[PDB]
């Protein structure tokens, strides 16, 4: 209702969020729909010369289907009512455009890294763990990570950074190995056992750090809005109230954004059980 | 010593009974001095060998039509 | 740009008959034509035998 006076304030979270999203994961710039990614391999000679040995193996990887971007419903329209007869209201509308696209990086986050709500074929930790088993089950320990890291090493993948909330992070920096000293969490740079490791903090994932191969990032952008159509048809405050869907005046936000990720198919990860 | 990548990431695991870390690298990989090469095997997979003197030959660039 | 789907029939992705998503899928085409009568004009009809 508001009536006179009206006031909106943002706190800084979702900026921070919307820079680890991408940089940790590694997302490569690609000019073309979709995914596309190609792999060759050489076959090794004989000793002995006698005759020449050819067979080149050659595979390529292909990722469907990108996610698209949320509009703006009621909650959006009854703040353009506002915005239209009073100034203050009408910058806050323009910030909240800037605060739904840093969010958008932050939804792809919890797709992309975590098994919420895949929109792609492979979602990290769950194209991983149906392929074959490398996640342990357990408590977090130093001294499991330095043999959990080694293992995965040995199995032709290398690791780049590993993904870990702030309530994982406080019972990693408390655990400290029989020989290693060393753990890097309370410090400004963080690293899991050797290489720069950055937090990326998922609301599906409770405990456990997990490490991330390669991403595929293409069409992304920022939100455009001109003309949206509300389904729902919520009741406003001011005048009688209509049952009938969508408006002739502005009131929602549309967006439109548009990203694919492609899974490598390694990946490692670490998750808690009770015994 | 030659490490076989495998081999080299259990090292690194054990701890020294001095005050100070073995087979960690910060920058470089060495196990006492010189820097460690790392080569890949099939037959070799765990232990590490330490060779200072071989020869090596070769005739030279190897490319026909 | 197109207005939202209700009296046409949708068979791709998602069939529509209420509520649409506002998208531009087929472009709106405007033209006046009007033909003069004639006095006489030749035409054949079919009939059963």
């Amino acid at each position: 209702k508001d009536g006179t006076l009206m006031n909106e304030f943002t706190t800084p979270i979702l900026q921070e969020v919307m820079e680890n999203s991408k940089i940790m994961q590694l997302g490569k710039y690609e000019p073309m729909e979709g995914t596309e990614k190609k792999f060759t391999f050489w076959a090794d000679k004989p000793g002995a010369y006698w005759v020449g040995e050819g067979q080149k193996i050659e595979t390529s990887k292909a990722t469907w289907v990108n996610a698209t971007m949320r509009a703006f419903k009621l909650g959006v329209i009854l703040p353009v009512t506002k915005e239209f007869l009073n100034y203050t209201y009408s910058q806050f509308f323009e910030e909240m455009k800037p605060m739904i696209a840093e969010a958008f990086y932050k939804k792809f986050d919890e797709a992309g890294i975590l098994n919420q709500g895949n929109n792609p074929f492979g979602k990290s930790i769950a194209q991983s763990i149906e392929k074959t088993n490398k996640v342990i089950k357990g408590d977090f320990t130093q001294d499991n990570i330095i043999d959990l890291e080694a293992l995965l090493e040995d199995d032709e993948l290398e690791a780049n950074a590993f993904i870990s909330k702030t309530q994982n992070r406080s019972l990693l920096r408390k655990i400290v190995d029989p020989e290693t000293k060393e753990r890097i969490y309370d410090r400004n740079s963080d690293s899991l056992d050797g290489l720069p490791v950055v937090n990326l903090k998922s609301s599906n994932l409770k405990r456990g750090e997990l490490i991330t191969g390669d991403f595929d990032k293409l069409i992304y952008g920022i939100p455009q809005l001109i003309e949206y159509k509300i389904d729902e048809t919520a009741q406003l405050s001011t005048v009688k109230n209509e049952d009938g869907t969508p408006v002739n005046l502005f009131e929602q936000d549309m967006v439109a954004l548009r990203a694919t990720m492609h899974v490598a198919l390694h990946i490692a990860d670490d998750k808690a059980f009770a015994k």
